[PDB]
């Protein structure tokens, strides 16, 4: 497998996710300053921004690599808020409707 191909469908599986989150909640790093006691609870903290500075470093090779950090996004905002918040269901939504995005990503990249 050629790794130009493969990052050029990571850098648009990427794009298609962040088109799902449509209010930018995942976009960049959830402001430390704003919530000091997110570390407490959150081992990883993940977003798009740093998934795009991941991706351009060589850092993912493979799907499952991409997918995890996608997982993070998700799962730490779950882990975070209650279930009755914009963020919490904005968490829920962007499971949904990109894991429908990166199925068939992978699709394509098990083509390569
Ligand atoms: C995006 C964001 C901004 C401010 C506070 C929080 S708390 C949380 N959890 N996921 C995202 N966010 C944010």
């Amino acid at each position: 497998m050629q790794l130009t191909p493969f990052l050029i469908l990571l850098r648009k599986t990427l794009e298609q996710l962040q088109e799902k989150d449509t209010g930018n909640i995942f976009s960049e790093p959830v402001p430390l300053s704003e919530v000091p006691d997110y570390l407490d609870h959150i081992k990883k903290p993940m977003d798009f921004f740093t998934m795009k500075q991941n991706l351009e470093a060589y850092r993912y090779l493979n799907f499952d690599d991409f997918e995890e950090d996608f997982n993070l996004i998700v799962s730490n905002c779950l882990k975070y808020n209650a279930k009755d918040t914009i963020f919490y269901r904005a968490a829920v939504r962007l499971r949904e409707q990109g894991g429908a995005v990166l199925r068939q990503a992978r699709r394509q990249a098990e083509k390569m």
